[PDB]
């Protein structure tokens, strides 16, 4: 999590250092990252401090309607 880059290190030849553990994370920039780790990547590249939104890939993959709706009846 940003947790991590809280103190972290990249060099030209080191790079970005992430576990092996492969975990989907939501960005909340509205951005997801394959791996956790990988997400402060997308901080140094875009240097915005974009951290974790929520545990997984983002709930874009959910419909963008709502479940809510399903509740009434429609006429078709």
């Amino acid at each position: 999590d940003s947790e991590m880059c809280k103190d972290y290190r990249v060099l030209p030849r080191i790079g970005y250092l992430c576990p092996k553990d492969l975990k989907p994370v939501c960005g909340d920039d509205g951005q997801t990252y394959n791996n956790p780790c990988m997400l402060c990547h997308e901080n140094l590249i875009r240097q915005t401090n974009t951290h974790i939104r929520s545990t997984g890939k983002c709930e874009e993959s959910s419909t963008p309607g709502t479940t809510a709706a399903s509740m009434p009846p429609s006429d078709e």
